[PDB]
């Protein structure tokens, strides 16, 4: 309800990449999260099943294969670049509140700076614990209590690679939205 | 709540044809999806029944038939053929605030050309993904580890046929509607 | 929330009939099924048991006497009715703000009869689907892969049986009150 | 939300008696009824235990005990007893739109005397229904196709006793305020 | 939402002790048996136990230990103390409208009289009931038709004891502070 | 909703520090207990598993191990960490409302010296009663009635170790930043 009046907010004091397409492309990762993506992961462990009869065999298998939740992981990548633009808004509010270009220039220009860094640090951490962005069928499990190697089944496994790929791809594209805004910046000085 | 305020804003700055039938199937759309399919495709996997003893065949038989869920494809949907509207209304709120045809023209032109390719190529995933808009109660799965052919069952296939020739009938008039939108716009040149 | 101020604007614009008791009724129909009737039907495919071994018989014998649950039917028969009110206010709007009676007679009197028809509609396949207002305890099932003839058994059948009838008689008022204001026009000319 | 606000509205428009202590405790037992009640009976079928083996017994014992839930009867209680105030302000609302005793009247004295009716209707089925106001936490079945007689045992019975107590006694509070309202009103003339 | 706003009107028309501490003593409970108690109560017959193979003997075991469950007797308990507050403001209400010391001092000083009273006997209630404030991790039954003695095992022990022990400790203070609101308008007289 | 409008009304009467990065990372906190970590502990109990057959050992082997869950303490911790600053609040409104250096002062050094206790207290807590911030995937168990020494294993060991390092060094942040505040004071005088 009101998260459509801070939009507004946000919307105002920004270029026109800013303006539009940033805040548009944040909304629609939002969107994704929310509505759609959520209830693919409700089941993630209730049907992770393994083919054995050695009890906490599953929960250990689970937790090493997911250490971390992928609509977690994005939670958190959704946070921590929403909070320079918010910092941003509190500082001009205050700036504004005392009174009643260079101060501004250096904080717009790290904020953007921050949102790249932090976009490139989750799409690496992504790639690295799940060693691409494919999920697949099948894990093959061999941590204390499981005896040998044990097969176990992923759930819903395509349609969390569907949804993987869409939220890297936006991703991708709000880095380079990102760096053209610097580029703008930069040949003005 | 504040969704509704956002529709009244959308409402205004439109034609005949677009401000009244193409704005309310979207809200007829959105009515259908939330307050009544999203709950017949709620046990989709929980009541998914396969005749077998074999350990993750149930998992693989559903990942197979089912890549995406018919709910998810309609909430992507829904979501990409929204944007080009949102997309016009901060063009047009950015166009207000720095004044205090042409361009208007190709805008909008162009976004009633957008929404036209989503619909399409939704309605022609639905198509080639799920070989027609019928569900049958019986799918038979072969996929490893599934021994030989394996008879699964599907929960409320009926049900879920009638939601899905609903909403491509709808889709299906949305495209009639902006198809005539441009003939009006072609003709006036 | 917002829809308290949805029902002021759709209250205004009406006869007197049209402007108190159809409302009101329709208020009624909507916190029946929402606050009180959506919870009889939530174990409608959980709690249903069938006398049988068969893998499958349970998925294909619900789907064959619940096509379409009590529920979802009330609830796009709301919608449906809702329509035709929802397209006068936005002509109204429409034509409000193009200025800044046989227009407003057409529409208002199709709109009443097009209510008409659609309770009329849903009141016979409620009818014809289920042959009565009255559910059993028992359903005898023999389609495939059932052996014979299997029996099965229906979780709150009295309880819904209840609500059936309430919920019919409601719509039997409805129609009979959109009569009258037909009448009542018809007299004027 | 909004709520709130509509009981503004309602708080007007009435006397001393009516606006007050009537008002409140008909939040009373919405409170009741919302915040603390409705869970009571989350589980009344899914913990309803019968000593059987018998397939499809415990689905008819527990509907030949309860036709319909406690909780559904006076969320119906509630909103029978709660359409005549609307009614009035729809009529006031509806009268004051036209302007710009006896009428006024007739409409409040009959609107508090439907409120009695309702309120010892609902008493009286709460009674031959359940047998007194006491749940026990035994019941004894012989409905087809339970073998004999067969025990079955209530989930939470003293608990539901409690409110099953509570709103009673408030109910038959709100039956003598509205009594009282018609002898002020009659000794006036 | 709209519950800020109620408190605000409740915050006015209040002595210093009466304005503060006891409302925001008020709000700190509601917080704590919203989104911190109300959870750990959620499996109190899912996950209680009993070390038998009788039918029926978990259902009569836990109504015989737990006859009302602790979040629903707090949840009373708030909704009993907050009424006299409510019933000032309307009172209040009524009487500024009808306008245009000894009537607000009997209100006022019967209002705080009330809740002295009802928060001794929840308080009371909580102890002879439950016996002391710490629950055990056994309780032994003997209720028909439990054979001889049954061991049965609570979910959350130590938890439950911790939240008890601190809404007890919360109500002693209210007490405390509505005790001394007494004692200074005693000696104003 | 309002919950925004209450932090405008905090963001004002402070100072810079404690206007920007100290709500900051309030909210920053609320976020990521809310939305994330909520649902990594919704199945702690439910998916505890240990190795035996003796009824009742699971229920006192995770009552031993989590006397109180992370999410209830640190909900408890928001809760008390917060009020201070809403007792400023009440205390300024009430100062205001009676008006139509020294007591603002001393009022915001205690708000800020109460915040340091409770942020210790809770991060003492925390290590002492879970040794340390790393969460184990087996624990040994020998409390009665599990006969001798039994294996069980926590779910999402891992997963829950992330969240408990995020929240415990944001805390600590939170504890600087109020400590620097103290110190600007302090020289101030």
């Amino acid at each position: 309800g009101t998260l459509q009046t801070i939009l507004g907010g946000v919307n105002k004091h920004s270029t026109s990449i800013g303006k539009i397409w940033l805040t548009v492309l944040f909304i629609f990762r939002i969107m994704i999260l929310v509505v759609a993506a959520k209830e693919v992961w409700g089941d993630e462990q209730a049907d992770f099943v393994c083919n054995t009869l050695q009890p906490g065999c599953k929960n250990v298998c689970y937790d090493h294969y997911f250490p971390i939740s992928h609509i977690r992981l994005w939670a958190l990548q959704l946070i921590f670049v929403s909070t320079p633009a918010l910092l941003v808004a509190m500082h001009v509010a205050y700036r504004r509140h005392e009174k009643k270009e260079g101060s501004l220039w250096w904080t717009y220009t790290s904020s953007i700076f921050f949102r790249v860094i932090f976009e490139a640090a989750f799409m690496y951490v992504f790639y690295v614990m799940y060693d691409g962005f494919s999920m697949q069928r099948l894990v093959k499990c061999n941590a204390w209590p499981c005896p040998n190697t044990v097969d176990c089944f992923v759930s819903r496994p395509t349609e969390k690679t569907v949804f993987t790929v869409f939220m890297i791809a936006v991703s991708g594209i709000c880095i380079l939205l990102n760096v053209t805004e610097l580029c703008y910046l930069l040949i003005r000085y």
